[PDB]
């Protein structure tokens, strides 16, 4: 079972799902660093994860490409984080991804940070990240050639991400 982007969604998802923080790396991360200090953070993408680590913030969940040459190595993270993997083809949200993200939030509830190494494309994981996150969680993803998108997980935002999912094609 997987969901697939419709043409409407593919177009419309080019628009930020939160406020867009601009400027050359690492300036966007500096600019949100204060927000990240309060709230739990989920990072989607290797570059986002790397730059969040670099400014001294540990994501509760980080999603990035299985084939990432991993940067900002922290011994603490290597030893303390749970490493999961999942296959998720471009333009899809697979059940496997939904299940893995839910698992991950479970682990996070119990004081464990989680890295999900995705075979395929992790981009759309921002959707399940929002849906399953504790209220007040921040979800960050990269908007190429523009900067970083910050989603604050509110009831309203969950509602709207649920609509995005409900608007995708169901396949098998």
């Amino acid at each position: 079972m997987f969901f697939r982007l419709t043409r409407e969604l593919r177009d419309e998802l080019k628009r930020p799902l939160g406020e867009l923080v601009r400027g050359p790396i690492p300036e966007p991360y500096l600019k949100v660093r204060g927000e990240l200090e309060k709230h739990p953070v989920v990072t989607v993408g290797d570059v986002v994860t790397e730059n969040v680590l670099k400014i001294g913030v540990k994501p509760i969940i980080a999603l990035y490409d299985l084939k990432t040459k991993r940067k900002e190595y922290s011994p603490e993270i290597e030893d303390t984080a749970v490493f999961l993997t999942v296959t998720n083809p471009p333009g899809t949200i697979t059940k496997a991804l939904l299940d893995t993200v839910r698992k991950a939030f479970g682990l996070a509830e119990r004081g464990r940070n989680v890295h999900i190494l995705v075979s395929g494309e992790e981009d759309l994981a921002a959707i399940p990240a929002v849906l399953y996150a504790p209220l007040g969680t921040l979800v960050l993803y990269g908007q190429p050639d523009e900067g970083v998108v910050l989603i604050k997980v509110t009831p309203e935002c969950k509602r709207r991400c649920a609509k995005i999912l409900a608007s995708m094609e169901v396949v098998r």
